[PDB]
């Protein structure tokens, strides 16, 4: 399990109960502590391992945390530079939607994300 630490604001992505994403400058916060599990080569779910819920991202391109792991909850994971990884919504990888922060740490929906954008940037930490 590990902690997934964003370049933008520095905040660790978190999962909360409510299944609202975003970031925390602030750690022990019980849901920041995540999961990542191989379906196949290079394809991540997201889960956490307080409330048990999956990253996921909806048609609009807005992260949420998912009761029950599905098309929605499945990443490509891409290893980067810099050591850092970017996540990309398999359901939504044609339209190149990645997971990414604002620096208040609130969810930057899909549409807006892009490479090169360090909203995208994920340090995987035990």
């Amino acid at each position: 399990p590990k902690l997934l630490y964003c370049s933008n604001g520095g905040h660790f992505l978190r999962i909360l109960p409510d299944g609202t994403v975003d970031g925390t400058r602030d750690r022990s916060d019980q849901h920041i502590q995540l999961q990542l599990s191989a379906e196949s080569v290079g394809e991540v779910y997201i889960k956490s391992t307080e409330t048990g819920q999956y990253l996921a991202m909806d048609t609009d391109g807005l992260l949420y945390g998912s009761q029950t792991p599905n098309e929605e909850c499945l990443f490509l994971e891409r290893l980067e530079e810099n050591h850092y990884n970017t996540y990309i919504s398999k359901k939504h990888a044609e339209k190149n939607w990645f997971v990414g922060l604002k620096k208040n740490g609130s969810c930057k929906r899909g549409p807006r994300t892009h490479y090169g954008q360090k909203a995208i940037l994920f340090l995987p930490l035990p």
